[PDB]
Formats: C-alpha cells, sequence, structure tokens
C-alpha cells in the first residue's frame, strides 16, 4: 500500500509536479575488487564506502523531499494511512 | 545455493560465517518519518539525518564485504571463477 492512498486526479498532477521537481556501477566494481581478495582489506573498504558520500547525499536529499512533499498534498485520512505503512515497514 | 556447486560442507561453513559477523538494533529511523510527517521540509535537519545514517551504512557495509570475503576465501580456484561471474549478474 505505501503507494495505495486513493489519490484524487489532482494529487496524480501534483504528484507528476513534484516528480520532475526531484528527477552505482563503478561502486559495484570497487566492492568487487574488496571481496574477491585474499585479505579484507578494511582501510580500502572503508575509502570505497566513503567516495561517493556526496553523490548519496544529494540522491537522498531529493528522495526526502519528494516524499515531504507528497506527505504534504495527502488529506488527513490519508496522512495516518501514509504514517501508518511508514511504522509497519 | 547459486549453482556454484558447493559441497555440503562449504555449505556449513557459508553457515558459521554469516551468524559469526552478525554479532554486530540498529538505528532510530523515526528521525526520518519527523523528516518527511513536517509541514515544511527541512534541508539542514535532513543533511543531519542522512549523515547519521552514513555512520551504519558503513557499518552494514563493512560487515557484509568482510562476510563475502571469507566466503569467497573457502572457495576453489573454480568456484571463485562462478562466483565472480555470478557476482556480475546482480
Ligand atoms: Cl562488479
Ligand atoms: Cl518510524
Ligand atoms: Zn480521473
Ligand atoms: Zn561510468
Ligand atoms: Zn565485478
Ligand atoms: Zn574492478
Ligand atoms: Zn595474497
Ligand atoms: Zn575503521
Ligand atoms: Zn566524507
Ligand atoms: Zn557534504
Ligand atoms: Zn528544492
Ligand atoms: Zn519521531
Ligand atoms: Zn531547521
Ligand atoms: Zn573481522
Amino acid at each position: 500500500s505505501f503507494k495505495d492512498l486513493n489519490l484524487t486526479d489532482a494529487q496524480k498532477q501534483q504528484i507528476r509536479e513534484i516528480m520532475k521537481g526531484q528527477r552505482p556501477l563503478e561502486e559495484r566494481r570497487a566492492m568487487h575488487d574488496i571481496i574477491a581478495s585474499d585479505t579484507f582489506d578494511k582501510v580500502k573498504a572503508e575509502a570505497q564506502i566513503a567516495k561517493m558520500e556526496e553523490q548519496r547525499k544529494a540522491n537522498m536529499l531529493a528522495l526526502m523531499e519528494t516524499q515531504n512533499k507528497i506527505y504534504n498534498i495527502l488529506t488527513p485520512e490519508q496522512k495516518k494511512q501514509f504514517n501508518a505503512n511508514f511504522e509497519k515497514r
């Protein structure tokens, strides 16, 4: 139901406004090099984990802004279903 | 069990490894709920929730990769190859 909230036509348009507002392979190659090795190089692993911190930040920002904007187009009835869904995931 | 012709005892060692680094309750994503379910979006608080989440992401990626590296190193040369091939497709 994470998307089943009885959206009105206006809300469906609004979500599309919104996602126009907010619209990892070299990384997995680097994880592979750390996994496929006869030892575990913790220092190298930490540097790999960190390397795309900024792209991850911008990505999570966009998604949280998106979800907050969608939340705010919802009626009270719909907000409670969204929140109850949030609690169970 | 991914068609690697894992032997029976490779199957068991893998279980000891999985539960071994399982000796790691994670965080409180209640914070993130409160950012999303707010009249206004607070970018600075959202950035702080993200940076806090980086710390648990680091801990869980370190665990996952170390666990996978241990598994890799109980494999034969030919199994390593099919493990590497299978890694490419996921
Ligand atoms: Cl890869
Ligand atoms: Cl929550
Ligand atoms: Zn209609
Ligand atoms: Zn590329
Ligand atoms: Zn690879
Ligand atoms: Zn590589
Ligand atoms: Zn070596
Ligand atoms: Zn460290
Ligand atoms: Zn950093
Ligand atoms: Zn930054
Ligand atoms: Zn914005
Ligand atoms: Zn809260
Ligand atoms: Zn603030
Ligand atoms: Zn260790």
